[PDB]
Protein backbone atom coordinates (compact mmCIF):
# COMPACT_ATOMS: atom_id res chain seq x y z
CA UNK A 1 0.00 0.00 0.00
CA UNK A 2 2.89 2.33 0.85
CA UNK A 3 4.23 0.31 -2.14
CA UNK A 4 1.26 1.02 -4.40
CA UNK A 5 1.04 4.46 -2.95
CA UNK A 6 4.65 5.21 -3.73
CA UNK A 7 3.79 3.73 -7.21
CA UNK A 8 1.33 5.57 -8.28
CA UNK A 9 3.18 8.77 -7.27
CA UNK A 10 6.10 7.19 -9.83
CA UNK A 11 3.52 6.35 -12.34
CA UNK A 12 1.89 9.96 -12.28
CA UNK A 13 5.85 11.25 -11.74
CA UNK A 14 6.88 10.02 -15.35
CA UNK A 15 4.17 11.50 -16.63
CA UNK A 16 4.67 14.44 -15.10
CA UNK A 17 1.65 14.93 -13.15
CA UNK A 18 2.45 15.93 -9.48
CA UNK A 19 0.31 14.43 -6.62
CA UNK A 20 -0.15 15.17 -2.85
CA UNK A 21 0.62 11.95 -1.27
CA UNK A 22 -1.83 12.02 1.82
CA UNK A 23 -4.69 12.72 -1.18
CA UNK A 24 -4.39 9.52 -2.62
CA UNK A 25 -7.28 7.20 -2.93
CA UNK A 26 -7.96 4.05 -3.78
CA UNK A 27 -11.59 3.24 -5.33
CA UNK A 28 -13.52 -0.12 -6.38
CA UNK A 29 -11.70 -1.66 -9.16
CA UNK A 30 -12.84 -4.28 -11.56
CA UNK A 31 -10.12 -6.45 -13.90
CA UNK A 32 -9.47 -3.71 -16.63
CA UNK A 33 -7.86 -0.73 -14.39
CA UNK A 34 -7.83 0.42 -11.27
CA UNK A 35 -9.50 3.49 -10.38
CA UNK A 36 -7.54 5.92 -8.50
CA UNK A 37 -8.26 9.84 -6.96
CA UNK A 38 -5.68 11.83 -5.85
CA UNK A 39 -5.22 15.97 -5.91
CA UNK A 40 -1.93 17.40 -7.85
CA UNK A 41 0.11 20.21 -6.43
CA UNK A 42 -1.88 22.98 -7.85
CA UNK A 43 -4.60 21.90 -5.93
CA UNK A 44 -6.78 19.92 -8.89
CA UNK A 45 -8.58 16.79 -8.21
CA UNK A 46 -7.55 14.25 -10.77
CA UNK A 47 -8.58 10.86 -11.77
CA UNK A 48 -6.29 8.02 -12.55
CA UNK A 49 -6.42 4.42 -14.21
CA UNK A 50 -3.62 2.10 -13.87
CA UNK A 51 -4.24 -0.48 -16.49
CA UNK A 52 -4.12 -4.03 -15.43
CA UNK A 53 -4.08 -5.80 -18.61
CA UNK A 54 -2.16 -5.13 -21.57
CA UNK A 55 -3.24 -3.75 -24.96
CA UNK A 56 -4.66 -0.26 -23.38
CA UNK A 57 -4.83 1.32 -27.19
CA UNK A 58 -7.22 -0.65 -28.66
CA UNK A 59 -9.14 -1.54 -25.56
CA UNK A 60 -9.62 2.26 -24.94
CA UNK A 61 -9.56 3.64 -29.13
CA UNK A 62 -14.04 3.65 -28.85
CA UNK A 63 -13.83 4.90 -25.65
CA UNK A 64 -11.61 7.83 -26.45
CA UNK A 65 -12.98 7.84 -29.76
CA UNK A 66 -16.13 9.48 -28.22
CA UNK A 67 -14.31 11.57 -25.49
CA UNK A 68 -12.88 13.29 -28.50
CA UNK A 69 -16.26 13.67 -30.10
CA UNK A 70 -18.09 15.29 -27.10
CA UNK A 71 -14.88 17.42 -26.09
CA UNK A 72 -14.81 18.96 -29.27
CA UNK A 73 -18.85 19.50 -29.66
CA UNK A 74 -20.51 19.58 -26.26
CA UNK A 75 -20.59 22.73 -24.20
CA UNK A 76 -23.90 21.58 -21.76
CA UNK A 77 -21.70 19.32 -20.12
CA UNK A 78 -18.29 18.17 -19.07
CA UNK A 79 -16.98 15.05 -20.09
CA UNK A 80 -13.45 12.95 -19.30
CA UNK A 81 -10.87 14.99 -21.16
CA UNK A 82 -7.51 12.44 -21.55
CA UNK A 83 -4.89 14.55 -20.93
CA UNK A 84 -2.58 11.59 -19.67
CA UNK A 85 -3.09 9.03 -22.41
CA UNK A 86 -0.22 6.12 -22.60
CA UNK A 87 0.13 2.60 -22.36
CA UNK A 88 1.24 3.10 -18.60
CA UNK A 89 -1.08 5.94 -17.54
CA UNK A 90 -4.83 7.48 -18.00
CA UNK A 91 -5.34 10.65 -16.31
CA UNK A 92 -8.04 13.24 -16.82
CA UNK A 93 -9.24 16.14 -14.37
CA UNK A 94 -12.02 15.22 -12.39
CA UNK A 95 -15.05 16.63 -13.34
CA UNK A 96 -17.20 18.97 -11.25
CA UNK A 97 -20.07 17.94 -8.71
CA UNK A 98 -20.97 14.25 -7.46
CA UNK A 99 -22.55 11.44 -8.58
CA UNK A 100 -26.90 11.78 -8.36
CA UNK A 101 -26.24 8.19 -6.69
CA UNK A 102 -23.82 5.36 -6.36
CA UNK A 103 -24.87 2.06 -6.29
CA UNK A 104 -24.36 -0.63 -3.69
CA UNK A 105 -23.58 -3.36 -5.15
CA UNK A 106 -24.61 -5.68 -1.95
CA UNK A 107 -28.11 -4.97 -1.19
CA UNK A 108 -28.49 -3.81 -4.99
CA UNK A 109 -29.52 -0.51 -4.32
CA UNK A 110 -28.80 3.33 -5.07
CA UNK A 111 -27.34 5.25 -2.00
CA UNK A 112 -28.74 8.55 -3.55
CA UNK A 113 -27.66 12.06 -2.99
CA UNK A 114 -30.81 13.16 -4.29
CA UNK A 115 -34.41 13.25 -3.35
CA UNK A 116 -35.88 10.07 -4.35
CA UNK A 117 -39.27 11.00 -3.27
CA UNK A 118 -39.00 14.81 -4.33
CA UNK A 119 -37.00 14.13 -7.87
CA UNK A 120 -35.59 17.89 -8.21
CA UNK A 121 -37.42 18.81 -11.30
CA UNK A 122 -33.95 20.23 -12.80
CA UNK A 123 -32.37 17.20 -13.09
CA UNK A 124 -34.80 16.15 -15.81
CA UNK A 125 -34.68 19.54 -17.68
CA UNK A 126 -30.89 19.58 -17.42
CA UNK A 127 -30.01 15.57 -18.36
CA UNK A 128 -32.85 16.40 -21.40
CA UNK A 129 -30.46 19.05 -22.33
CA UNK A 130 -27.65 17.29 -21.85
CA UNK A 131 -28.57 14.45 -23.93
CA UNK A 132 -30.53 16.43 -26.88
CA UNK A 133 -26.60 18.09 -27.31
CA UNK A 134 -25.11 14.64 -26.84
CA UNK A 135 -27.27 12.66 -29.34
CA UNK A 136 -27.10 15.62 -32.06
CA UNK A 137 -23.18 15.10 -32.20
CA UNK A 138 -22.28 15.12 -35.88
CA UNK A 139 -20.38 12.15 -35.97
CA UNK A 140 -20.86 11.73 -39.24
CA UNK A 141 -17.91 14.38 -40.19
CA UNK A 142 -15.23 12.15 -38.66
CA UNK A 143 -13.06 10.18 -41.20
CA UNK A 144 -12.19 7.72 -39.26
CA UNK A 145 -14.35 5.75 -36.52
CA UNK A 146 -14.31 2.42 -35.07
CA UNK A 147 -17.81 3.29 -33.01
CA UNK A 148 -20.59 0.88 -33.83
CA UNK A 149 -22.65 2.95 -36.19
CA UNK A 150 -26.60 2.11 -36.89
CA UNK A 151 -29.13 2.87 -39.14
CA UNK A 152 -32.56 2.84 -37.63
CA UNK A 153 -33.35 -0.40 -39.32
CA UNK A 154 -29.79 -1.50 -38.26
CA UNK A 155 -30.50 -0.86 -34.20
CA UNK A 156 -33.82 -2.79 -34.87
CA UNK A 157 -31.99 -6.10 -36.13
CA UNK A 158 -29.33 -5.61 -33.57
CA UNK A 159 -32.02 -6.24 -30.85
CA UNK A 160 -33.56 -8.63 -32.92
CA UNK A 161 -30.36 -10.57 -33.11
CA UNK A 162 -29.03 -10.06 -29.40
CA UNK A 163 -32.12 -11.61 -28.50
CA UNK A 164 -32.03 -14.70 -30.20
CA UNK A 165 -28.45 -14.69 -29.23
CA UNK A 166 -29.66 -14.53 -25.21
CA UNK A 167 -32.86 -16.94 -25.73
CA UNK A 168 -30.18 -19.95 -27.27
CA UNK A 169 -27.80 -19.56 -24.31
CA UNK A 170 -30.31 -19.31 -21.72
CA UNK A 171 -33.84 -19.93 -23.34
CA UNK A 172 -36.64 -17.06 -22.37
CA UNK A 173 -40.01 -17.28 -21.08
CA UNK A 174 -42.76 -17.75 -23.32
CA UNK A 175 -45.16 -14.19 -22.69
CA UNK A 176 -41.97 -12.39 -22.27
CA UNK A 177 -40.58 -13.70 -25.58
CA UNK A 178 -44.07 -13.12 -26.94
CA UNK A 179 -43.50 -9.30 -25.86
CA UNK A 180 -40.57 -8.56 -27.07
CA UNK A 181 -41.08 -10.19 -30.60
CA UNK A 182 -44.22 -7.60 -30.70
CA UNK A 183 -42.23 -5.10 -29.97
CA UNK A 184 -39.70 -5.83 -32.37
CA UNK A 185 -42.90 -6.46 -35.01
CA UNK A 186 -44.09 -3.60 -34.29
CA UNK A 187 -43.11 -0.94 -37.45
CA UNK A 188 -44.87 2.27 -35.89
CA UNK A 189 -43.14 2.20 -32.39
CA UNK A 190 -39.41 1.94 -32.99
CA UNK A 191 -37.34 5.59 -33.96
CA UNK A 192 -36.33 6.66 -37.30
CA UNK A 193 -33.20 8.14 -36.29
CA UNK A 194 -30.55 7.50 -34.71
CA UNK A 195 -27.45 9.22 -32.38
CA UNK A 196 -24.40 9.24 -30.52
CA UNK A 197 -25.46 7.86 -27.15
CA UNK A 198 -23.53 7.16 -23.87
CA UNK A 199 -25.23 3.74 -23.64
CA UNK A 200 -24.07 3.82 -19.92
CA UNK A 201 -26.34 6.23 -18.35
CA UNK A 202 -27.15 6.25 -14.48
CA UNK A 203 -27.46 8.49 -11.51
CA UNK A 204 -23.53 7.11 -11.05
CA UNK A 205 -22.41 8.39 -14.25
CA UNK A 206 -24.47 11.83 -14.33
CA UNK A 207 -22.32 14.38 -12.29
CA UNK A 208 -24.63 16.98 -10.24
CA UNK A 209 -24.16 20.38 -8.82
CA UNK A 210 -25.99 21.60 -5.39
CA UNK A 211 -29.44 22.34 -7.27
CA UNK A 212 -29.07 18.86 -8.98
CA UNK A 213 -28.52 19.78 -12.63
CA UNK A 214 -26.48 17.21 -14.63
CA UNK A 215 -23.33 18.85 -15.33
CA UNK A 216 -21.56 16.26 -16.48
CA UNK A 217 -21.28 12.60 -17.61
CA UNK A 218 -18.36 9.70 -16.68
CA UNK A 219 -17.26 6.21 -17.97
CA UNK A 220 -17.94 6.35 -21.87
CA UNK A 221 -17.11 3.18 -22.55
CA UNK A 222 -20.48 1.96 -23.73
CA UNK A 223 -20.83 5.12 -26.32
CA UNK A 224 -22.18 4.33 -30.20
CA UNK A 225 -24.21 5.64 -32.77
CA UNK A 226 -27.36 3.74 -32.17
CA UNK A 227 -30.98 4.19 -30.91
CA UNK A 228 -31.15 6.63 -28.41
CA UNK A 229 -33.71 5.47 -26.41
CA UNK A 230 -30.65 3.62 -24.08
CA UNK A 231 -29.77 6.75 -22.65
CA UNK A 232 -33.57 7.23 -21.56
CA UNK A 233 -33.52 3.52 -19.33
CA UNK A 234 -32.33 4.90 -16.05
CA UNK A 235 -35.24 7.30 -15.41
CA UNK A 236 -37.67 5.15 -15.81
CA UNK A 237 -35.79 2.52 -13.93
CA UNK A 238 -35.21 4.98 -10.85
CA UNK A 239 -37.95 7.63 -11.21
CA UNK A 240 -40.54 5.48 -12.55
CA UNK A 241 -43.09 7.05 -15.27
CA UNK A 242 -42.85 10.30 -14.04
CA UNK A 243 -39.41 10.73 -14.29
CA UNK A 244 -39.26 9.18 -18.21
CA UNK A 245 -42.30 11.67 -19.05
CA UNK A 246 -40.22 14.62 -17.69
CA UNK A 247 -36.92 13.45 -19.28
CA UNK A 248 -38.68 13.24 -22.68
CA UNK A 249 -40.66 16.22 -22.14
CA UNK A 250 -37.78 18.02 -21.67
CA UNK A 251 -35.53 16.27 -24.70
CA UNK A 252 -38.31 17.13 -27.16
CA UNK A 253 -39.14 20.66 -26.15
CA UNK A 254 -35.22 21.40 -26.43
CA UNK A 255 -35.09 19.64 -29.97
CA UNK A 256 -34.11 16.19 -29.71
CA UNK A 257 -35.46 13.96 -31.72
CA UNK A 258 -39.23 12.86 -30.73
CA UNK A 259 -41.36 10.38 -32.39
CA UNK A 260 -45.13 9.94 -31.01
CA UNK A 261 -44.67 6.19 -29.67
CA UNK A 262 -41.31 7.33 -27.96
CA UNK A 263 -42.50 6.63 -24.62
CA UNK A 264 -44.12 3.14 -25.10
CA UNK A 265 -41.04 2.38 -27.29
CA UNK A 266 -38.54 2.66 -24.05
CA UNK A 267 -40.78 0.83 -22.09
CA UNK A 268 -40.22 -2.16 -24.57
CA UNK A 269 -36.70 -1.66 -24.20
CA UNK A 270 -37.01 -1.61 -20.56
CA UNK A 271 -38.47 -5.03 -20.82
CA UNK A 272 -35.59 -6.13 -22.78
CA UNK A 273 -33.82 -5.50 -19.51
CA UNK A 274 -33.00 -9.24 -19.45
CA UNK A 275 -30.93 -9.11 -22.83
CA UNK A 276 -28.13 -7.10 -21.02
CA UNK A 277 -28.26 -8.88 -18.00
CA UNK A 278 -27.94 -12.23 -20.03
CA UNK A 279 -24.83 -10.96 -21.98
CA UNK A 280 -23.29 -9.22 -18.68
CA UNK A 281 -23.26 -12.68 -17.12
CA UNK A 282 -21.63 -14.23 -20.50
CA UNK A 283 -19.10 -12.32 -20.84
CA UNK A 284 -18.05 -11.29 -17.06
CA UNK A 285 -18.56 -14.93 -15.69
CA UNK A 286 -19.71 -13.49 -12.21
CA UNK A 287 -22.47 -16.17 -11.48
CA UNK A 288 -24.49 -13.21 -9.46
CA UNK A 289 -25.14 -12.44 -13.15
CA UNK A 290 -25.90 -15.55 -14.24
CA UNK A 291 -28.90 -15.92 -11.55
CA UNK A 292 -30.43 -12.38 -12.06
CA UNK A 293 -30.39 -13.27 -15.78
CA UNK A 294 -32.13 -16.54 -15.29
CA UNK A 295 -34.44 -14.95 -13.08
CA UNK A 296 -34.97 -12.02 -14.94
CA UNK A 297 -36.11 -14.07 -18.30
CA UNK A 298 -38.10 -15.89 -16.76
CA UNK A 299 -36.71 -19.21 -17.47
C1 LIG B 1 -33.08 1.43 -10.52
C2 LIG B 1 -32.07 0.72 -9.59
C3 LIG B 1 -31.28 -0.34 -10.26
O1 LIG B 1 -30.52 0.34 -11.24
C4 LIG B 1 -30.71 0.13 -12.68
O2 LIG B 1 -31.72 -0.50 -13.02
C5 LIG B 1 -29.81 0.89 -13.58
C6 LIG B 1 -30.61 1.98 -14.23
C7 LIG B 1 -29.01 -0.05 -14.41
O3 LIG B 1 -28.91 0.47 -15.75
C8 LIG B 1 -29.87 0.01 -16.71
C9 LIG B 1 -29.89 0.93 -17.85
C10 LIG B 1 -28.70 0.69 -18.83
C11 LIG B 1 -28.86 1.53 -19.96
O4 LIG B 1 -27.54 1.05 -18.32
C12 LIG B 1 -27.29 2.38 -17.68
C13 LIG B 1 -28.65 -0.66 -19.21
O5 LIG B 1 -27.57 -0.98 -20.00
C14 LIG B 1 -28.61 -1.49 -18.01
C15 LIG B 1 -28.58 -2.99 -18.25
O6 LIG B 1 -29.66 -1.29 -17.11
C16 LIG B 1 -27.69 -0.43 -13.88
C17 LIG B 1 -26.81 0.76 -14.06
C18 LIG B 1 -27.14 -1.64 -14.36
O7 LIG B 1 -25.78 -1.60 -14.56
C19 LIG B 1 -25.23 -1.68 -15.95
O8 LIG B 1 -25.42 -2.96 -16.37
C20 LIG B 1 -24.82 -3.14 -17.57
C21 LIG B 1 -25.13 -4.55 -17.84
C22 LIG B 1 -23.40 -2.80 -17.68
C23 LIG B 1 -23.28 -1.41 -17.32
N1 LIG B 1 -21.94 -1.00 -17.44
C24 LIG B 1 -20.94 -1.49 -16.47
C25 LIG B 1 -21.45 -1.06 -18.87
C26 LIG B 1 -23.81 -1.25 -16.03
O9 LIG B 1 -23.67 0.08 -15.63
C27 LIG B 1 -27.47 -2.82 -13.43
C28 LIG B 1 -27.29 -4.04 -14.16
O10 LIG B 1 -28.74 -2.82 -13.14
C29 LIG B 1 -26.68 -2.77 -12.17
C30 LIG B 1 -26.90 -3.88 -11.17
C31 LIG B 1 -25.93 -3.70 -10.22
C32 LIG B 1 -28.18 -3.92 -10.58
O11 LIG B 1 -28.82 -4.95 -10.83
C33 LIG B 1 -28.68 -2.87 -9.73
C34 LIG B 1 -28.83 -3.50 -8.42
C35 LIG B 1 -29.82 -2.24 -10.23
O12 LIG B 1 -30.82 -3.18 -10.40
C36 LIG B 1 -30.44 -1.09 -9.48
C37 LIG B 1 -29.53 -0.30 -8.76
O13 LIG B 1 -31.14 -1.60 -8.46
CA1 LIG C 1 -43.26 12.57 -3.26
Amino acid sequence: MSKDIKQVIEIAKKHNLFLKEETIQFNESGLDFQAVFAQDNNGIDWVLRLPRREDVMPRTKVEKQALDLVNKYAISFQAPNWIIYTEELIAYKKLDGVPAGTIDHNIGNYIWEIDINNVPELFHKSLGRVLAELHSIPSNKAAALDLVVHTPEEARMSMKQRMDAVRAKFGVGENLWNRWQAWLNDDDMWPKKTGLIHGDVHAGHTMIDKDANVTGLIDWTEAKVTDVSHDFIFNYRAFGEEGLEALILAYKEIGGYYWPKMKEHIIELNAAYPVSIAEFALVSGIEEYEQMAKEALEV
